[PDB]
């Protein structure tokens, strides 16, 4: 049994009294909902309030989310309920606190009295000429324009970041990682940190653009997109590795599929069309996150069909990740809890068997592990396709779930 929960949104840093402190009052509901892992925001001091422009990595007390004490309390509380904590690891780039003799912000400060993470421009990818001194290695991945990109090929960088990561575990209590902008560096570099810090899991944000047709809608065939993701997992270590990926392929397809085009939810082989269909054990599914939904809304899920999104991921293979807003602010708390209960009660896991029974425009009906049947779509009657012995267990707007 494994169910992730993103414990924050793009507005969380603004929370009166501290986000982590507020979250203490949410722990019980999250645990009772069957959640096993809670993804928390970048914990270190960051130039940007949301934390995605970290500077002093060890300076937890400078976070807009709360200080080290408050964070440890939250993680302690989650652990008290058997829930693990995933830290949002942002290491592709990093902001330098001080200027060098060139007037360039490239003198880093780790947050401790010694030289830990006290890097200089030699640790900045040389091809990031806005900050580099030309002495480092070339970036192993894409660049983040607003800040120095870190040369992960640098020996000291690997050593110290790994030491820091282990510190997040031993000192704060974190159990696993969420790798931010993993396209910023190679899967080989991700391998170094994953293999070197033994997290329970390391879900990477490998976000590639999804191919679309002349009408702007994603193509039915998204194999190129999920193949990239499968390849990333293979290169990071495959099955043996704790590494995994957010199922963006499923996210893009599902975004479109619910708009009366549920025929998109199956490939020519009869499997789920996203990563879920090729490597479910490595596919972390989701309806929306702080980037796609929330106040950034880069790729929101049709707001009137969100619960269909959850009926889908919460009953299917792959590791579903619930979004904070949907659970506490949209009023789906009880329905989402009930869907997880169904998943758990039936022993459904990321690798459960998926047998799709119907995949028409306004009706998708699938059977998981021969124990749970789920349906989404505007078509009301699908009773003819419901296997014998199944009885409705949960239902809502354009979705229903049966149990046997
Ligand atoms: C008005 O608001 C609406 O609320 C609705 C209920 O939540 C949903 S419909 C939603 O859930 C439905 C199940 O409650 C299914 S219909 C689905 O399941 C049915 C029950 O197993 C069967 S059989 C059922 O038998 C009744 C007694 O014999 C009979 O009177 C009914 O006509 C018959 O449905 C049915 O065959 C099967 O299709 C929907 O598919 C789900 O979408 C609305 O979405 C929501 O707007
Ligand atoms: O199932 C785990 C398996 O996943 C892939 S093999 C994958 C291939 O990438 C895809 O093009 C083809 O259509 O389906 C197969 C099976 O899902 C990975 O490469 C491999 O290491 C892993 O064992
Ligand atoms: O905003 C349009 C949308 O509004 C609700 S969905 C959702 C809303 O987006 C969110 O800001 C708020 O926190 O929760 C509501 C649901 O409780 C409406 O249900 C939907 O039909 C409409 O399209
Ligand atoms: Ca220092
Ligand atoms: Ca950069
Ligand atoms: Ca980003
Ligand atoms: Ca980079």
């Amino acid at each position: 049994h494994q169910v992730l929960f993103q414990g924050f949104n793009w507005e969380s840093w603004k929370q009166s009294g501290g986000w982590y402190n507020m979250m203490m009052g949410k722990v019980d509901d999250i645990a009772a909902a069957g959640v096993t892992h809670v993804w928390l925001p970048p914990p270190s001091h960051s130039v940007s309030n949301e934390g995605y422009m970290p500077g002093r990595l060890y300076d937890i007390d400078a976070s807009k989310y709360g200080n080290a004490a408050e964070l440890k309390s939250l993680i302690g509380a989650l652990h008290g309920k058997g829930v693990q904590a995933i830290a949002d690891i942002v290491i592709n780039h990093r902001c330098a606190d001080y200027k060098d003799s060139r007037g360039i912000y490239c003198i880093f400060e780790g947050g401790t009295s010694d030289g830990r993470l006290d890097w200089g421009p030699h640790m900045i990818c040389r091809d990031d000429t806005k900050y580099s001194d030309g002495t480092a290695n070339l970036d192993t991945g894409a660049d983040f324009a607003a800040a120095p990109d870190i040369d992960h090929l640098n020996d000291r960088v690997q050593r110290e970041l790994k030491e820091w990561l282990l510190w997040l575990k031993s000192d704060l209590g974190f159990d696993a990682w969420r790798l931010d902008f993993a396209r910023g560096y190679s899967p080989e570099m991700a391998k170094v940190y994953i293999d070197g810090t033994s997290p329970s899991l390391a879900v990477a944000e490998v976000w590639d653009n999804m191919a679309t047709g002349g009408d702007g809608k994603p193509n039915y065939d998204q194999d190129a997109h999920r193949q990239n993701l499968v390849n990333w997992v293979d290169k990071v270590g495959g099955a043996a590795s704790a590494g995994m990926v957010f199922d963006f392929t499923t996210k893009g397809i599902l975004n479109a599929a619910v708009e009366g085009e549920l025929w998109r939810l199956i490939d020519p082989q009869g499997k789920a069309p996203g990563v879920m269909g090729w490597w479910p054990a490595k596919a972390v599914t989701f309806v929306d996150n702080h980037d796609t939904g929330s106040t950034q809304a880069m790729w929101p899920f049709p707001s009137d069909k969100v619960m269909q999104g959850y009926a889908y991921i919460l009953t299917h293979p792959g590791i579903p990740c619930i979004f904070y807003d949907h659970f506490f602010n949209w009023g789906f708390k009880d329905q989402i809890a009930a869907l997880v209960a169904i998943r758990k009660r039936n022993g459904i896991t990321a690798t459960s068997a998926l047998k799709i029974l119907m995949h028409e425009g306004d009706a998708y009906v699938a059977e998981i592990d021969g124990k749970v049947v789920v349906k989404i779509g505007s078509r009301y009657d699908v009773g003819a396709v419901i296997p014998a012995g199944f009885v409705t267990s949960a239902h809502g707007n354009d979705y229903a779930v049966w149990e046997k």
